[PDB]
């Protein structure tokens, strides 16, 4: 049909419909007339999955004759979604398997809605190591991502009457084409037990052991016939394993539970037992793994040499102490010559400044779980403050400051300290955010040793993120410059000289229109919502948190409402205003917040007066696939975090790919993003970090807001009043209380420069042609913003090795 | 090779091969450099695989348009051992598979190895139900199998210091090539709750929802392109069970536990609540299947002319109150009707006669379990007992003879008081056996309703327990009489004209001189043990009970090892005495014996006067696959419980089809093997069931015994002074003592008898060519105890269908 979604080359579609039979009636156990839409979608993922497999054991062959060096990128978390269209586009299979299905009496989007999103994470942290994998293939990097694979991913989301309810994200019920189990590979993990020291060195012993199974899913690169391996880690107890007879069976539930379940917190830390298991059985078998392959190619000297380890966040911070423990402890290495290996061996990044995500666990659980590591890190603390005390000498608060073990009530371990310590380079990810680590909370880590400290600013794959969500854009994008841009984003710098081009400017409007007619009708069909396409679409997805502000947002919704009730005759733009995305199970303010969505909406949605001049849709269950429908259909991308709270951000990069623009604060990436497009380009309102500063050091005093601006007065008083929940007048106290007395985030600082910016879109709207040519340069100067521009980097800057563009013979 | 293997043709060599090939690269993703042979069996079983799935397809839709009666199977057991031989002879592949492996450079048998037993049994009864299955299908009936796929089967058996110790059959850990799952087939089973009683009767209502998720495995007949479904269900929690967050979804196990583990008891009654749940689920989800695929053909006068409903033993018992429970609370017919269709739908098979192995439910447990269905027994148990009391007026003891409500401390529900009252037919396994029902524990129901009380011996399938296990006899015999005999035993009659035929009787004692051979090999390899193959091959594998009386055994053993001690130089014949089986891990007096036969091959086997004379060989963890080596390699099967306790027997019959002449008690099967072939063929001895009957009159007292045999007075010293413990001298004081004081199975009593008998088969094993045309006489008359047979009366006197050799087409 559409030219960038390959050939449709008849010796291709008859052996796709062929092989599709086949796998329905020898793999499915069926036949055409009990087949269910069900069935048809997996005997297409069979038969795509056949592709992959010979480039996926000639790639893993490559690397074992050609040894070079590897990378491993170490994450609790991949946000995979749906895997069926990706690989279609990276194999060139999609326009084939379209004809193919078609044929067969099939329409393949529809089995496409079938796959669940392999759900593996929470957030940007999640989706970024996802990017990261489909980049790393496509740049043809001997690269490996490793993590656990939970039996349930984060939750599905219900809402009843207005409230959040979660339900377990059952993904493995129908089973899971794309993964191949290889229990062949299976690894012991050990813990509690004891440290026994000997004439030779320390012993752990007495140890509880939990086998590793690794379960392989293929990555395979853009049209490279590359293809990697992700694998996660899925916890069996031993056969002998609490071995009256009947109970012991049953609680072998007790080691399996450690892969059971995805903790559900975004940028949040939670001191738990189970969630401590899990970080240490993944870097305990991916460990043992990296050395099993390492040794099959004595010198450990060459081991930085061939292994790079990529830490994602501190949540497998203890690769380092483990690495530690097997050199020192099994190999023999000295102490000295183990930390150098381990040093160089290990990188770190960051993902945030938030003082209630960082880990620090209390030392009183890595005593009973990790005896032995707590001893390594104790050791690594030891040497580490002998170094800083011979470089800054009598500066004792500085010895406090940077210890990687902190003093108080309960003594805890600092796992960013620990990080830093333990690796030659430490990143931030975006240049804010680097710059944020040096000057605050890092500082005298980067006093110490400068040369650890950089940047990467992150980047969205536009294989996922482009070509597979928005067709439409692609291909009109593809028929003036060619197909090239999908592995070289930069070279859609080609579209500035289409800025003034007629035929241009009508195709980039129209094919918005259509995204927004197809995501209208999925409101409908799916939820039974009645939305104006014409209208704006004013769209916030991301995680429900105070730092993200879409206490604001609704502020702002709810001043609209107010204007029209004021002078309903007067004109207005229509706006759809679309809100998405989950709470942590535990954090009581961001459910209030979906509530008073949800309570907005149902004032908002059913006033006459209003008509459809403004709409307010709480879109539920906001996930990869969801993110795939609603952000190609987005008019205006709300990314209004404080500024300094949001580290990068990756979803605001996904809306400029699209064609939405921008209403934003000086955060994260958004301040590159401003600066690729021009800041004319861009609706930057708000305190900048200096502002939000200067206002901590004098006192944040909501109250001065609210007596000077009668507009939020007049909200806060019908919030209180309950205007937004008349049966329970009081239901919103809290959400009124924090923002007038412990408002961490200063919505009301920001509310007067955001209403205003607001009304600047809306008359930017007006004028479909300036809007247009505003979009053309947004997604002309959006090249940056690719995840292989960033992976590039890491590869140069941190893991020394070439990324190349050759494909593998086919 | 061997003609009963079928055909090896040019072009199935090759597309097996092929298949083969395609297998290993696409199914397994591996290529000939870094697979195993754990691989190279996966491959295989995929291909053999690959033929299953036409005919199961076509099976299933003749069903569908001829719409016969359909049988159902349900059994908490389905012991299945290996399937890849299997599918491979009743598909007839075994010669073709074998040439194409051996072209691709690999023993087919060494891969067969590999497979692991499904052991989702413990013992006679669960191998029943696997041999009935085969048989079914042989026999073109459209049958069933339903029961629960246990996540661990019968625990794996280790013998550690003489001592059992149990470890979990983790046997699904490499994947299972033969169940399909069926996901989208899944059904709701309800728990606890409570009864609520409307205008339109009674509503079982705030019931705990447990899903049961069914997998199927196909079972093929003999060459006649049937394949049949065995039906098993496993636990799943729904979506929003238990919906902190993180325990809500680890507390899902409590549900799916349901289907953890098997019960690992034999012949012996555990009245807890796990098991209950389990005998409701499997119950529960099959009656809805049923009653399902009735509807897809309002009338349930037709339910009995479309359904067979055979409960194998009590422990699906519960099917006749659900089935009650569906018909008048949902389907809305009336009481009559419906207990009418029950009656006429239902049919029991009793396994027992021991007291201590029959089920008695403490009415505590079903009223908080299962409400509604108490309700419902008690209804069954007043309209049952007002039809007594007006058969048999004024007989009171009667009445609470019979009552399905059993009076005392706790109040209890007899089982297989239900299954009677609830069925149109009631069976016993062996003639005896029946007998005994009629004349002893179930005499009131005899006299009731004479009509019910019927008798089906058992008996095993000639496939497994022929052509697979023991191919070199089914060869000598085939070359004789032909082919026809596998799904005709009867045939096996005309080698009676051979029993004087001096060819045959060579080739008869060469093919158990192999077996014998081989097997020998077998124990030195994997469990390194020196035995000579020369000597008499004594064999009891089966479950380690008291009244089965592997100490009976352990007595002559003893005796034999004395008498030699006592005349070294005088010439005896050399025996290799095998004893095999697993206890139950709650059996205390089980696990002595055990113990005390290890002890006694300590002593006997290191003892160098005996030399390789005597050997004893404990067989660690007996199960379906050792069976299939050990049987095949037997000169003497031990058939020794005492009279009126075994029911039948299984075991017997194998060693009878596979060339071992028995010595046993007139007990269960044993009669009619005797009967079969002529007692002077057969090596009887001791009690008849009259015989312990008059003991049991005048009181057992086994000091008698003791006074009056020195040589079993010696054997109780040598066991209470420490002769076969020196370490510990009183380590076997409680079986002394069990001997001595509470003997339940009169050990003693039989114990001169068996001594003498065992001379005279020593005797006659001193003359090869009369043990070997004895043998003959045994193989020839063996043609009765084909589960062939068995299904066929089932068939014509229970479920009123006529069984069919007719071939499906390709
Ligand atoms: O991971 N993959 O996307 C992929 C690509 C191509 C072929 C198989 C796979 C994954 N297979 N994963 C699994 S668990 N395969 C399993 O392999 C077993 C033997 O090892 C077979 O018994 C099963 O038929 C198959 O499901
Ligand atoms: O990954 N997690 O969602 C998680 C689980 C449990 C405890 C802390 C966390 C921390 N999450 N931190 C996250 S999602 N940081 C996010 O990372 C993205 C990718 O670089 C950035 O673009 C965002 O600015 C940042 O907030
Ligand atoms: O039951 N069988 O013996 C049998 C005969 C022929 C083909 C498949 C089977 C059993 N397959 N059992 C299973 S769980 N197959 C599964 O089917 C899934 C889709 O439904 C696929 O994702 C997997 O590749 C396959 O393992
Ligand atoms: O099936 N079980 O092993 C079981 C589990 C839990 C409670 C009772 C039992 C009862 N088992 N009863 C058994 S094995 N009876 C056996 O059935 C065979 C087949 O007809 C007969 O040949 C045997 O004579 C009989 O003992």
């Amino acid at each position: 049909q559409i030219s960038v979604r390959g050939l449709a080359g008849v010796e291709n579609v008859t052996e796709l419909k062929k092989n599709f039979n086949r796998h329905l009636h020898f793999t499915l156990v069926k036949d055409r007339n009990v087949a269910t839409p069900r069935d048809y979608y997996f005997a297409l993922a069979h038969t795509v999955r056949d592709h992959l497999v010979g480039r996926w054991i000639r790639t893993q062959q490559h690397y074992y004759e050609k040894d070079p060096k590897r990378i491993y990128y170490l994450s609790l978390e991949f946000y995979m979604g749906r895997t069926l269209q990706n690989t279609m586009v990276n194999l060139a299979l999609e326009n084939a398997c379209d004809e193919a299905t078609y044929q067969l009496g099939l329409d393949m989007e529809e089995l496409e809605e079938i796959e669940e999103d392999a759900g593996l994470g929470n957030g940007g942290l999640g989706r970024l190591a996802a990017c990261f994998l489909d980049s790393m293939a496509t740049l043809g990097l001997a690269a490996y991502g490793y993590g656990i694979r939970y039996e349930f991913g984060i939750f599905n989301q219900k809402i009843c009457g207005g409230w959040q309810m979660e339900e377990a994200d059952d993904w493995l019920r129908y089973g899971n084409p794309w993964e191949k189990a290889r229990p062949e590979f299976t690894l012991p993990v050990h813990f509690y037990g004891r440290v026994e020291h000997t004439s030779q060195g320390a012993k752990w012993v007495d140890t509880q052991v939990v086998l590793a199974m690794p379960y392989d899913t293929p990555v395979p690169g853009y049209r490279n016939n590359v293809v990697n391996t992700m694998r996660l880690w899925s916890a069996k107890a031993p056969n002998d394993f609490n071995l009256g007879y009947i109970q012991a069976v049953l609680d072998r539930n007790l080691a399996e539970n450690i892969s059971r379940v995805l903790y559900p917190n975004d940028n949040f830390f939670e001191g738990k037992e189970l969630r401590l298991k899990q970080e240490y059985f993944v870097v305990a078998a991916t460990l043992q793994d990296i050395i099993r392959r390492f040794k099959s190619s004595t010198n450990f000297d060459a081991f930085p040499d061939k292994v790079a380890i990529q830490l994602n966040d501190t949540h497998p911070s203890l690769a380092i102490p483990e690495l530690m423990r097997v050199l020192v402890d099994l190999e023999r290495l000295d102490w000295d010559k183990a930390w150098e290996v381990t040093v160089k061996t290990c990188a770190y990044t960051n993902h945030t400044v938030l003082p209630e995500a960082l880990e620090r666990w209390p030392v009183h659980l890595l005593e009973t779980l990790l005896p032995r590591h707590l001893q390594i890190i104790y050791e690594i603390n030891q040497r580490f403050l002998n170094r800083v005390a011979a470089a800054f000498p009598g500066d004792v608060d500085r010895l406090r400051r940077m210890s990687l073990v902190e003093e108080g009530a309960v003594k805890r371990i600092n796992m960013a300290h620990l990080c830093i310590a333990g690796s030659h380079a430490v990143n931030g990810v975006a240049r804010i955010h680097s710059e944020i680590l040096k000057k605050t909370i890092f500082k005298d880590f980067y006093e110490l040793e400068p040369h650890k400290f950089q940047n990467k600013t992150n980047g969205i794959t536009p294989r996922r993120w482009l070509v597979l969500c928005n067709p439409g854009l692609a291909e009109i994008i593809a028929e003036r410059i060619g197909e090239e841009y999908i592995s070289d984003l930069d070279q859609l710098r080609k579209l500035l000289s289409y800025v003034d081009d007629e035929a241009f400017i009508r195709d980039v409007a129209k094919v918005k229109q259509e995204n927004k007619l197809k995501f209208a009708a999925y409101l409908e069909r799916e939820y039974k919502v009645h939305i104006n396409p014409n209208s704006l679409f004013d769209v916030q997805v991301k995680r429900i948190h105070e730092y993200k502000r879409q206490l604001l947002n609704c502020l702002h919704v709810i001043t609209l409402y107010n204007r029209i009730k004021k002078e309903p005759n007067k004109f207005v733009v229509p706006r759809t205003v679309m809100i998405g995305g989950k709470a942590a199970p535990g954090y009581h303010m961001a459910k209030m917040i979906i509530k008073l969505i949800t309570a907005i909406g149902d004032v908002v949605n059913h006033d006459p007066v209003v008509g459809d001049r403004l709409r307010v849709i709480f879109l539920e269950n906001y996930r990869v696939s969801l993110a795939e429908k609603v952000i190609p259909a987005a008019d205006l991308s709300e990314q209004i975090s404080t500024a300094g709270t949001e580290a990068s951000g990756t979803g605001n990069m996904k809306f400029m790919l699209n064609g939405a623009l921008t209403i934003g604060t000086m955060d994260g990436a958004n301040v590159e993003m401003a600066e690729e497009a021009g800041e004319e380009n861009f609706f930057i309102f708000g305190m900048r970090v200096e502002d939000v500063d200067r206002l901590d050091q004098r006192g944040y005093n909501a109250q001065e807001y609210y007596d000077r601006i009668p507009e939020l007065r007049q909200i806060i008083e019908q919030l209180s009043s309950g205007f937004f929940s008349p049966k329970q007048p009081d239901l919103f106290k809290d959400i009124v209380n924090m923002l007038m007395h412990h408002d961490r985030f200063k919505v009301f600082a920001d509310y007067e420069e955001y209403v205003k910016c607001q009304e600047r879109v809306s008359a930017l709207y007006k004028n479909p042609r300036e809007w247009t040519r505003m979009v053309i340069r947004n997604i002309a100067t959006s090249g940056k913003f690719s995840s292989d521009r960033t992976i590039a980097q890491y590869a140069r800057e941190i893991w020394g090795v070439e990324p190349s563009r050759q494909r593998l013979p086919a």
